[PDB]
């Protein structure tokens, strides 16, 4: 899992959100409960304009770890 | 509460401006500092049309950061 | 392969990583295999804001381990 | 040297790495081109979190021999 969301950081990096978003789907398939895999997909998502998508993957991270 | 301020902005870009205000005030129980916080919780009120509230929260804003 | 990786990674926790960057290498020239090595090159190449390398890098590693 | 490295060992297992050192400096005084105990010298450094040591003694051990 973490070398895969790692991946998708260095995507998200260089603006290249679809890949992030695949990569970091990669790490949750592995990690499921990654607060911070889901709230880097939802920051992609957020980035392509697709809100609706970053507000289901935010909810998702804030409800693993509510800290932030 | 970082994570609660972009969820709460996440729904400040679809028009839910109450969820927005919601998540923000969440983003402030934890970090009563934020400028950024403050200042969206008054642009969601100013949305709403409640420009006292917004008033009141764009002070605390530039109380905390006068810079903008 | 090992001990050069080591030391590359003591270069790294320094913040020194075009040191790491060099004993990292010098770990592959020996061991090519090593998802580890390239891994870790990846991180180095990240931290230099090089998120074109640290790309390549970590798809290397995943391809040698994809369990992370 | 052998007996003061193994004891040096047996310390580092348990993570007693300051009695590790002081044993590994005692093997080393004895056999000074003792690739393995420089190494395991830098090892209880970086356990230590001294990584500047940790460099020294892995470059003085890669130096005696770069094969790893």
């Amino acid at each position: 899992a973490e070398a895969w969301y790692n991946l998708g950081n260095a995507y998200y990096k260089q603006g290249d959100y679809d890949e992030a978003i695949e990569y970091y789907q990669k790490a949750l398939e592995l990690d499921p409960r990654s607060a911070e895999a889901w709230y880097n997909l939802g920051n992609a998502y957020y980035k392509q304009g697709d809100y609706d998508e970053a507000i289901e993957y935010y909810q998702k991270a804030l409800e693993l770890d509510p800290r932030s």
